[PDB]
Order: C-alpha cells, then sequence, then structure tokens
C-alpha cells in the first residue's frame, strides 16, 4: 500500500510550434490547448492505480476536485484521505512546449498550500501504516511535516521534491533527504541537491537506501550506497508529444515495480515503458495501458526475458 | 456609432512577484483571475461604460453567454458576435512580473472564425458605423474587413497591435492605406516602418491621423502635415497590471472624439481610462467614477479641460 502525498492540480497545457528564441515581453502564439488532470501525486497515484498497485492519494484540492475524484477513485486509488479546502480552488499548472519539448510554465498553488495541514497519522489510522510514502513536490511547509511524521511513525519514505528544489533552501533539502529509503531526482536536480546542500555524493549514499536519477532521453540511473549502479536506457518513443508527467510515470512504474517484487533494474525497465507512454500523450494521465503493447515495447528494449518477468505481475 | 472588430478572449491572468531574469522556464505565481478579455471586447466594453453607441464584430464560442449579458449590461450590441460550433473562445494567458513585465501565449481557438463575418450584414442591420476598428483578430479577418470597409466607404481605424508580429510586410501595407486613425505603440511604429519598407512620409500620406502610445511618455497624435500633439499619462497610484491599457486608451480616445472633442482633449480622456485600466488587474474590472475622473483630470491636465471632458458624459 504506496501513500501518495504531492500536489493536485489541473494542468493547462499548450503547444507552441516554434522554437523559443526570444533575446521583455514574450508572447508565443500557440495551437493547442487542453486541460487535464495532474499534480505530481494525482499523476503517480493514476500510474500505480492503472498498474494494479494499491495506493492512496493524500493531498490538498478544492472543491471542483468531484469530477477529478471519481477518474482517480475509477482506477482503484484511495481518495478519502484529499483535503478539500472550502475556499481555495485545485492548484493550477500552465505551460506551454515548444517543438523540442522545452517548457516556459507557470504554477500557481492555491489549495494546495493547505497540504500542510495533513496528518499521515489520521491516514494510517484509517487504512494502517502503507509500505511506502511519497514525499513528493507540495506546499514546502507539507514536505517537511509528511518527512517529519514518516521518521516518527516508522514509516518508509520515498524524497521526491522534484520542482521545489528550486524554492527550497539548503538546511531545507538536507532536511529532506536523511532516511529516505528512496532519493528521486533528475540528474540537473541531483547537481542542484548537492550544490544547495553542500553535501558530497558520498554524503548523500550514506542517508539513503538508493538514489534513483533520471537523464531523460540517457535512461535512469539507480545508485546503491556501496556504488553498485544500474543503468537502464529509455524505451525508445515514436514521438515526442509532451515531457509533462515523464518522470512522476516513472517514479510510478518503477514503486509498483518494486511493491511487486521486481528487483531494481526490473522495476527500472517497467518504468521507463511506463515514461515513454506519457511522453506520447498530451497530459500526463490521458496515456492507456494495453498489455500486449508493453509486452511488446519491453521485449523490443530490454529482451523477452525482461519482458515475460515484468508483465508476469501486473 | 463605433463597430469594433477584434479578438474576444477570456483572460488567464497570473501575477509573478519576481523579476523575470531567469530551456525551462519556471514562475510560481501567488495570483490567478480568469477575466473576460480581447481587444475588441475591451474596447467595446469601454466605450459602452462611457456612454457610445457601440457595436461588438468578433468570433467567440458558445460559452460567451455571460459575456454577452455582461456587454449588453454596459450598451453594447452584441447582436453580430460569430458563435462557433465547435471551437471555444479564444484564451490570453499572461504572467506578469513586478515590473509590469509580460510573459504570454495566445490561443485563438474561435477567433479564426472571425474571417467568415461580413460588414455588410452588420451595415443592413444597423446601418453604417461612424468608424470601424481593425483590431487584432484573424489576419484574413483582419483583410477583409479592412477591404469591405475601403468597399462600403466606412471610415476605419489600423489597430494591428499584437498580430503586427505575426503578420508580413505586404500585409501590414495591405492594412494601413486609407486608414482614418493608424493606432500602435512606438515599438510597433518602428517595427512596421521596418517590415513595410515604408518612411514615416510613406504611411502619413495614406492615413488621416498617426497615434502612436508611448507607455509611460504618454501618446503622440500626429497629422499629416506634421502637426503633433503630445499628452502625458495620467499619473499612476499603482502599476497592477499593463494587460488591456492601450485598448482602454484606444476606446476613451475614440469616445472622446464621438462625443466632438478635439484631439488633445480625447487622447487626455483616453489616458484617464489608460491609468484606470493600469491601476486594476483584468481589462474591463475598472470603475468609471465621474467625480473621480474630473479630479484627476483637472490634477494633470487643468480644470479647464477637465470640465470640457467631463461635459461630454
Ligand atoms: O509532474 C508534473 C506535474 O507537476 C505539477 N507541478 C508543476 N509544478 C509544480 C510545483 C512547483 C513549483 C515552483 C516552485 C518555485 C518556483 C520558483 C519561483 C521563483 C524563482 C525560482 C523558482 C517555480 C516553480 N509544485 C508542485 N507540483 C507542480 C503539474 O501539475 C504537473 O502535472
Ligand atoms: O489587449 C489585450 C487583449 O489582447 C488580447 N490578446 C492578446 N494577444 C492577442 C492576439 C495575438 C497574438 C500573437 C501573434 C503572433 C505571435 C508570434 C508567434 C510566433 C512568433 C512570433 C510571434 C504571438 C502572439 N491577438 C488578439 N488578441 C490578443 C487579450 O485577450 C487581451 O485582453
Ligand atoms: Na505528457
Ligand atoms: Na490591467
Amino acid at each position: 500500500t504506496i501513500a501518495v502525498t504531492g500536489s493536485i492540480a489541473t494542468d493547462h497545457l499548450m503547444r507552441f510550434p516554434g522554437r523559443f528564441s526570444e533575446q521583455v515581453s514574450l508572447s508565443f502564439l500557440v495551437d493547442d490547448l487542453v486541460m487535464h488532470r495532474g499534480g505530481v501525486a494525482g499523476n503517480m497515484a493514476f500510474a500505480i492505480g492503472v498498474l494494479g498497485g494499491e495506493v492512496a492519494l493524500v493531498g490538498a484540492a478544492g472543491a471542483d476536485f468531484a469530477d477529478y475524484r471519481d477518474w482517480l477513485k475509477a482506477r482503484g486509488v484511495n481518495c478519502d484521505h484529499v483535503l478539500i479546502s472550502e475556499t481555495a480552488h485545485t492548484a493550477r499548472f500552465t505551460c506551454t512546449t515548444d517543438v523540442d519539448m522545452a517548457q516556459i510554465a507557470s504554477f500557481y498553488p492555491g489549495a494546495m498550500s493547505e497540504a500542510r495541514n495533513i496528518k499521515l497519522a489520521d491516514v494510517v489510522s484509517a487504512i494502517g501504516k502503507p509500505e511506502l510514502v511519497i514525499i513528493g513536490a507540495n506546499d514546502p511547509e507539507a514536505m517537511f511535516l509528511h518527512t517529519e511524521e514518516c521518521r516518527k511513525l516508522g514509516l518508509a519514505f520515498a524524497a521526491d521534491p522534484s520542482q521545489q528544489l528550486a524554492r527550497l533552501s539548503g538546511e531545507e533539502i538536507r532536511r529532506l533527504v536523511n532516511g529516505a529509503a528512496y532519493l528521486f531526482t533528475n540528474d540537473y536536480e541531483w547537481d542542484l541537491l548537492l550544490s544547495k546542500t553542500g553535501w558530497s555524493e558520498a554524503d548523500v549514499m550514506a542517508q539513503i537506501d538508493l538514489r534513483v536519477t533520471t537523464l531523460g532521453p540517457k535512461g535512469v540511473d539507480l545508485v546503491e550506497p556501496d556504488g553498485t549502479t544500474i543503468h537502464v536506457g529509455v524505451v525508445p518513443e515514436t514521438s515526442q508529444t509532451d515531457p509533462t508527467g515523464v518522470g512522476d510515470a516513472f517514479r510510478a512504474g518503477f514503486l509498483t515495480g518494486r511493491s511487486a517484487g521486481l528487483g531494481l533494474e526490473r522495476s527500472a525497465q517497467l518504468g521507463s515503458l511506463v515514461a515513454v507512454l506519457v511522453l506520447e500523450s498530451t497530459g500526463t494521465q490521458e496515456w492507456q495501458w494495453d498489455y500486449e503493447a508493453a509486452a511488446s515495447r519491453l521485449a523490443g528494449a530490454y529482451g523477452e526475458h525482461a519482458a515475460a518477468e515484468i508483465v508476469a505481475v501486473l
């Protein structure tokens, strides 16, 4: 049972058919505008549900969440513990993506700010202790309180600060990392974390059980404290539609695989599959799950043996 | 009777409490409001509020109901808004920083259907308007509107504004000839001269008046013979949001001209409406207070000019 904390949002996604090239008053004429369900916690919960996992969504939304709830619940997500603001609206992510998958975005937190009032003790009380708590991009204070609560209650947690790393300070990031069963970042975020925390690579590795560093088209690295390193290349894409939510999908597929008892490499291969499915669609939860297509692409990228091992648990 | 053609939209306006000075830009914003917008909507709203007879001529989606009720409640004739069967109203998405710098993206949507609007139908229904504003719109719609104005003998104001970036030289040239007014800002004026290959005198020989807004330095009104009037801004008490300030200036100026005011008095009224828009979030969220208008006009331009302006409202 995975508890997913983080932002719940509506993503307003636009497509610019050009290349961001301005060199202030930028204006981009866009040829596509879609509104989809989003937020890192929503994306990851959706993906874990679709893949058949036991998952609860733990975040702060406004009252408009009804339809979103019905969507998530239809894929097995426990939405009981979504905090609903009576006054604030759900967070909104507004993003314009160009031909090269470069993004210009703005994020309005709104109801997300109230996530600091959520107590994991209540979720535990209601559902028992989850096997993993994902501390995703959220209200910063909510992130700290969730992490501290996980440490006090003995809950294994995955640090997934993601977009909020830019906002947070060194002391803040440091307070987020110690004791994590997983640390998730991309490579640029990994460099930024090392810089801001003042930690060396070995400083971080001595405080976590596993580092997962996504590398975009170069795949993903999984590094154990002793230096054991697994590199998993991407599932090659047939199109680059929109990069929004690709990292969330990788994390969700990877942690679903781990929850199904798969090894590190097999879990990362499954995560790579879900990631490419998200890369090839517009929106973070618009991707479809086709069992046979999944088997086929997994086998093409990683071999029939790995594909069979992966699909056997889904 | 002023006919306003141009974009009808919903403006999604955000505020970045920082300074745009940071590819993967990400801005954490502390305000998000959704307001009624589009250049034609803004100008029609302003002309209605100020008591003018105005018709809105643009393309919207089906959600336009509430917007229509609003505009009509301020006296705007919305009969000739074309309503798309499938497309939603255009959306303008903008993030503004402390210095009023903007990073925006514009989705035309239903606006593209404005090319199917015939000004002849509007004329038929309401008679010949005293002025047609060719605001930022579907480019082909802009050309067809301008040509129709020339064909029917309708005086028109060239107001390409945001679309100048999209359009080409020949296109811009096609928009200008015969205009009773040419509206741009100073940067847009330079860009127009560059892209069209025209000199200043080339343009002035084809229009009756050039109006070039200069942001904080006010506005210039240049006649073909070189007669030039400069009108400073109405000084602001706050820089809230720059969206729609130019539309408000144009609307106040052309309302003044329709009320028989001179060029300078009309530009002073336009400066007032412009500052009212600058001091609020959204393009049509500003209120009209007669006494506050008189007082600020008198403070900026003298009691005489203020009395002359308010006498017609
Ligand atoms: O994974 C994609 C999902 O993320 C969801 N989302 C997209 N942004 C976010 C954020 C965030 C942020 C941020 C913080 C600070 C600055 C900043 C400001 C000023 C100066 C420097 C930095 C900028 C941006 N937080 C939570 N979820 C997000 C989206 O809803 C989408 O579905
Ligand atoms: O006056 C404010 C009102 O304008 C309304 N609006 C805000 N934009 C627009 C536009 C436009 C544009 C444009 C064209 C071309 C490029 C471009 C692309 C690629 C490369 C170079 C340039 C970008 C942007 N058109 C009509 N109304 C607008 C808003 O609804 C608001 O209320
Ligand atoms: Na996507
Ligand atoms: Na404004």
